[PDB]
DNA sequence: ATTGTGACGCT
DNA sequence: AGCGTCAC
């Protein structure tokens, strides 16, 4: 009843930039630009990976993870854009550097939550409370929505329904009442629509986003209507929208937990766990997971959005599949310093950059033959920013793998060396 | 022969 | 610390 916390108290975005990479390639050759066209990693392969896709080459089926000889069989007019190589590998500096021009221009309309490369989240309740002192009383305009969507309207042409909701939702609005949550969500759009204008003005990119009281629910939203979109879930929309939500397209439940969720409790939807007990999750999933999950099909969770701009560890890897595994000492030191002088780099400007320094290399690779995506993972010292020293410190702490009696067995699959534990400097 | 990331939990 | 999960 009056007692029972609803979830609430925040406003939180969403913000996840559409098809990214081809974004950034598009801006840069406009010969791209509204066509179908991905983006590949290597081309030897089977025409290379696909590791982006424009929503006009989605329409026909091309998705990520696709070799480009196949996705051209879905679309043989499929234009491609190839990440750049450096020192024998994929070199993501370019959108490294253009995820910073986004997050940054979000980083003036509230803090920040940098998920990825290409996702953010966003603390909304203080900016949208200043927005609402400064309204004194008068209505929200639609005019000020123009890319909305209210989840779950109207009820009782896509752009004549998105409008109809819209406007059922203005008509709905308690605009007096500046403790609404509903208002709160609203005037956080308002924000939102805001801050994707601003991206697209001043760097050509679009985004979707989701507005909602925490952070999946938003991360939901966001998803339900892209490219180009933003969507509004409200508290009132959850039971209707969880009613029918597979449980893998909630954050964290896509994967093995999810599975058991629902192979354990035998449901297929969110809103189906409402109807068990806090106690009872919690046996089958632990205090953690089973508190999360009472909360979650309820539409509440607390997780906060953490103010965190700057991605934590800076990690340089390679897989070496097939017949190119590395066999041989001279071969894992080369690719060893490979790995490092791209990490030496990045590292160097990081510290100019953001006043910081790492103090720990983590060094992880998979035997070939390792069912693992990782068969070891050991740290040491970081003291230098020296590539030969950290290749060579990152030999030493995996040289005891070779079992040979020059040569190198098993061969290694994987190489990954990745700088950890900041500080600042 | 999805790759190259990057965040977080468990013990 | 080292290993595992999750989401791209
Ligand atoms: N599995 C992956 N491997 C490599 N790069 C990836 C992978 N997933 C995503 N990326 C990169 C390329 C994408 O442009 C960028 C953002 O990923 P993501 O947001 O899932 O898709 P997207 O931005 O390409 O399209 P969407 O419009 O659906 O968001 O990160
Ligand atoms: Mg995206
Ligand atoms: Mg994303």
């Amino acid at each position: 009843g009056p007692h029972m916390a609803t979830g609430q108290d925040r406003v939180v975005a969403l913000v996840d930039m559409d098809c990214f990479f081809v974004q950034v390639e598009q801006r840069q050759n406009p010969h791209l630009r509204n066509k179908p066209c991905a983006v590949v990693q290597y081309k030897s392969w089977k025409g290379g990976g696909i590791i982006a896709v424009s929503y006009e080459a989605r329409a026909f089926g091309v998705t990520r993870s696709m070799w480009a000889d196949d996705a051209k069989k879905l679309c043989p007019d499929l234009l491609l854009a190839q990440v750049r190589e450096s020192r024998g590998k994929a070199n993501l500096t370019k959108y490294r550097e253009a995820s910073v021009e986004v997050m940054e221009i979000m980083s003036r309309f509230a803090v920040i939550e940098r998920a990825s490369i290409d996702e953010a989240y966003v603390d909304l309740t203080s900016a949208v409370q200043e927005r609402l002192q400064k309204l004194q009383g008068q209505p929200i305009s639609a005019d000020l929505l123009p890319s909305t969507y209210i989840e779950g309207l109207p009820q009782g042409q896509k752009e004549g329904m998105r409008k109809q909701g819209l406007f059922q939702w203005l008509d709905s609005l308690q605009i007096d009442n500046l403790t609404s949550p509903d208002l709160q969500l609203t005037v956080g759009a308002v924000i939102v629509e805001e801050m994707r204008a601003a991206i697209e003005r001043e760097t050509g990119f679009q985004c979707s986003a989701g507005i909602s009281h925490n952070k999946v629910l938003a991360k939901l939203a966001c998803g339900l209507n892209k490219p180009n979109r933003q969507t509004l879930v409200s508290h009132g929309s959850v039971p209707q929208l969880f009613s029918q939500m597979p449980i893998r397209k909630i954050r964290s439940l896509g994967g093995k937990l999810g599975a058991s969720v629902i192979e354990i409790l035998g449901i297929e939807y969110m809103g189906e766990l409402t109807q068990f007990t806090e106690s009872q999750l919690q046996s089958h999933f632990g205090e953690k997971n089973g508190s999360w999950l009472y909360a979650m099909c309820r539409g509440i969770e607390h997780d906060p959005v953490k103010p965190r701009q700057l991605p934590k560890t800076i990690g340089c890897s390679k897989n070496f599949p097939g017949k190119t595994a590395l066999a041989t000492r001279e071969q894992v030191q080369w690719w060893l310093l490979q790995l490092a002088q791209e990490l030496e780099e990045r590292l160097t400007k990081d510290r100019n950059d953001n006043d910081r320094v790492a103090t720990q290399l983590v060094v992880s690779i998979r035997v070939q033959g390792d069912k693992r995506l990782s068969s070891l993972r050991r740290c040491c010292a970081l003291t230098r920013y020296d590539a030969h020293k950290m290749s060579h410190d990152a030999f030493t702490v995996i040289k005891n793998c070779n079992t040979s009696g020059t040569e190198w067995s098993p061969p290694l699959t994987m190489l990954f060396l990745c700088a950890t534990k900041f500080s600042a400097s």
